[PDB]
């Protein structure tokens, strides 16, 4: 079969489309029109959107289909680096620094980062503990507040104190710049015009900021551990016997400062988001994290035993995946679906919200906040649900992302009353990743002690 396109601008053939500041969400109204598939074409390329589970099953074959890099990932390139999450398969660093990191996500890794885990929770409790009648919080700051400065204190031992701060931390602002350029860089039709010149010069000097602080990161643990940083530093392949060379290290910093903490601070940010609408749901999670959470802090044992607190979460990354996308190209000629032929290095991409709307596997609620749809996870077809990518190039973070957001979740609901003040209309900010933008809330505390 031959398939379906969006509208077309003559010689930009559907690269208009991405001129707006929701290209994620336009792209899931595509797909809403179009169905299972479409083409995407840019001029000089050609890009097909998957989202139907039929389909994406076939794609994450990887004995047909490797990780791509999107045109999205090309540009995070450029301060990612050949770090882990900006590397293809088949480049050396990519299964030297996978082996390398790995043990820091064993489970006994786990448990020695949930001391810090909890520290930064803690300061995020006593924060909302401390403000004052009929004051309110900024959600996503908020998140981001707390989730930086976990993967700052867990991965390297630096203290970002974001608590600290009035404002968003200088590293978040560039951050959120240098993500915002490569998105907006995806519709530019004529990337080296003079007219780009200023974004390009703002660009380098985000990247310079990310850079200057990862110096410090370095140079701090070299004057003072076993977490990440150590691995970074010091572990060995053990394929090759070579440990990391100093360039690959300061992108894996930088990648892990970033990926180990922005989509984990939309996924808190949109879980709190959906509980607030759904009162009937924000009871039940509120009754495990106060049947569970017996003591003062949480201890690892006990995040475990919050399933429907991980249900909550995981049904948050049904409706609103944070990386909202990820890349797939043909090993070899092939055929996917039985209908649509490809060539070897044709490029898939996996609209993941699209997917998780799949009526044929999820029935046909699938706008419902429901998080008893993960009550028996056996049930779910195999890649159904991949908030976490596919295969050996799914994230590596995983369970990291869930035990953080697990425990600061349960003690968010343990010590706190949630008012949505402002009846919250839900909007939605790309940079390439998801966050509900100007999501507010009123929280009242339990008094239960800390
Ligand atoms: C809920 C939060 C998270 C989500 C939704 C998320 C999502 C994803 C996705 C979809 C991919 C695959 C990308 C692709 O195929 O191009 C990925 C890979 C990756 N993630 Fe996560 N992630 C989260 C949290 C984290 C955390 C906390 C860390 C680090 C501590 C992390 C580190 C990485 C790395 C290093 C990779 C590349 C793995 C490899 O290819 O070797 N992620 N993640
Ligand atoms: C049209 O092309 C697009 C648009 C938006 C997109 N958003 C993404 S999300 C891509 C992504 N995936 C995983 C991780 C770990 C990561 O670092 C945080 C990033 C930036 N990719 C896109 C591709």
């Amino acid at each position: 079969k031959e398939m379906p396109q969006p509208k077309t601008f003559g010689e930009l053939k559907n690269l208009p489309l991405l001129n707006t500041d929701k290209p994620v969400q336009a792209l899931m109204k595509i797909a809403d029109e179009l169905g299972e598939i479409f083409k995407f074409e840019a001029p000089g390329r050609v890009t097909r959107y998957l989202s139907s589970q039929r389909l994406i099953k076939e794609a994450c074959d990887e004995s047909r289909f490797d990780k791509n890099l999107s045109q999205a990932l090309k540009f995070v390139r450029d301060f990612f680096g050949d770090g882990l999450v900006t590397s293809w398969t088949h480049e050396k660093n990519w299964k030297k620094a996978h082996n390398i990191l790995l043990p820091s996500f064993s489970q006994q890794a786990m448990k020695g980062y949930h001391a810090m885990m909890v520290d930064i929770a803690v300061q995020l409790v006593q924060k909302w503990e401390r403000l004052n009648a009929d004051e309110h919080i900024e959600v996503p700051e908020d998140m981001t507040r707390l989730t930086l400065d976990t993967i700052g204190l867990c991965g390297f031992n630096y203290r970002f104190n974001s608590f600290y701060r009035d404002q968003p931390h200088p590293f978040i602002t560039s951050m959120v710049r240098a993500l915002d350029e490569a998105m907006n860089k995806l519709q530019r039709a004529n990337p080296d015009d003079p007219a780009y010149d200023e974004n390009k010069r703002q660009f380098q000097e985000d990247i310079k900021v990310m850079n200057d602080l990862v110096d410090k990161i370095i140079a701090d643990r070299k004057a003072s551990s076993d977490d990440l940083l150590t691995h970074m530093l010091n572990g060995k392949d053990p394929e090759t016997g070579e440990p990391l060379d100093d360039e690959n290290i300061r992108y894996q910093i930088i990648t892990f400062l970033i990926a180990g903490h922005e989509t984990t601070s939309g996924l808190l940010s949109f879980a709190l988001y959906f509980l607030v609408k759904n009162p009937h749901v924000l009871q039940k999670a509120a009754e495990e994290a106060a049947r569970v959470l017996v003591d003062p802090v949480p201890s690892y044992k006990q995040v475990k035993q919050l399933k429907y607190v991980g249900m909550v979460l995981n049904e948050a990354l049904r409706l609103w995946p944070t990386a909202p996308a990820f890349s797939l190209y043909a090993k070899e000629d092939t055929v996917l679906g039985g209908e649509y032929p490809l060539e070897k290095g044709d490029e898939l991409m996996v609209l993941i919200p699209q997917l998780h709307r799949d009526k044929t596997i999820w029935g046909d609620d699938v706008e419902e906040f429901r998080p008893e749809r993960f009550e028996n996870p056996s049930a779910i077809p195999q890649h159904a649900f991949k908030p976490f990518g596919n295969g050996q190039r799914a994230c590596i973070g995983q369970q990291f992302a869930l035990h953080e957001a697990t425990l600061v979740l349960g003690m968010m609901l343990k010590h706190f009353d949630f008012e949505d003040h402002t009846n919250y209309e839900l909007d939605i900010k790309e940079t390439l990743t998801l966050k509900p933008e100007g999501f507010v809330v009123k929280a009242k505390s339990k008094k239960i002690p800390l």
